[PDB]
């Protein structure tokens, strides 16, 4: 009904995060591109809080359970890999309901996830990753560089492609009965 359609929906843009995340990101060492986010961000704001986290989790998991991740240790795996995808989800919170869809909250929504899951990553990067620190860097340093930096460029490919579809395909965001 309503709901194996909402656990499709949830299914397939997880598995399609994954499946763009095999797509080569990096733009120098650690500092990447994740566009693989903008599945997991599309049906967040199409769907909502919930459905976001239950996707970022998903997505999370695959990457595990396939060997795709970059495992240090247990803790860091459930930070990187379940705690930050989740985090997306928080772009549910900016859903639209209502027609006309508004650009504002599509990229206030985006912004917000995005900053949230590499805040995750920062924190890891000072806490697991410190021992990869560029010659003369201390370790916050040295992840906010790296975790700010990709960040932003993964917002900004967050924000070209989710604006094309704002004003390709506005009804993605607004899910629909019927
Ligand atoms: C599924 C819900 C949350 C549980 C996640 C389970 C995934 C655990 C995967 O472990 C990792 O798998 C790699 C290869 O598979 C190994 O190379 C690596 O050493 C090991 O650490
Ligand atoms: C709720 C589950 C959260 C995700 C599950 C993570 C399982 C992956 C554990 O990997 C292993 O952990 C050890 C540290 O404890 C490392 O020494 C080892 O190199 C690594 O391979
Ligand atoms: C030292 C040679 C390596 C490159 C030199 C320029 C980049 C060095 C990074 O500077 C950073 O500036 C902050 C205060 O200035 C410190 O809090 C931080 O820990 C430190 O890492
Ligand atoms: C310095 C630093 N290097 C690597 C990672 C690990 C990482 C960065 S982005 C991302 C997306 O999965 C992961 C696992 C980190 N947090 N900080």
């Amino acid at each position: 009904k309503f709901n194996v359609r909402l656990l499709t929906e949830i299914a397939f843009m997880a598995a399609l995060a994954f499946i763009i995340s095999l797509i080569p990101n990096t733009v120098y060492g650690w500092i990447i591109v994740e566009i693989a986010c903008i599945p997991i961000l599309l049906l967040s704001l199409r769907r909502g809080l919930t459905a976001g986290l239950v996707g970022g989790l998903i997505w999370g998991i695959l990457s595990m359970i396939t060997g795709h991740a970059y495992i240090l240790s247990l803790s860091q795996a459930f930070l990187e890999y379940l705690v930050a995808p989740v985090s997306l989800g928080i772009a549910g919170l900016f859903r639209q309901k209502t027609a006309p869809l508004k650009l504002a909250p599509v990229l206030l929504g985006t912004f917000v996830a995005v900053l949230l899951k590499y805040f995750f990553h920062f924190i890891a990067g000072i806490i697991f990753w410190s021992q990869y620190a560029w010659k003369g860097w201390g370790a916050v340093a040295y992840s906010l560089a790296v975790n700010g930096i990709s960040g932003i460029l993964t917002a900004i490919a967050a924000f070209v492609i989710l604006i094309i579809f704002v004003k390709k395909f506005p009804k993605l965001f607004i899910h629909s009965n019927y």
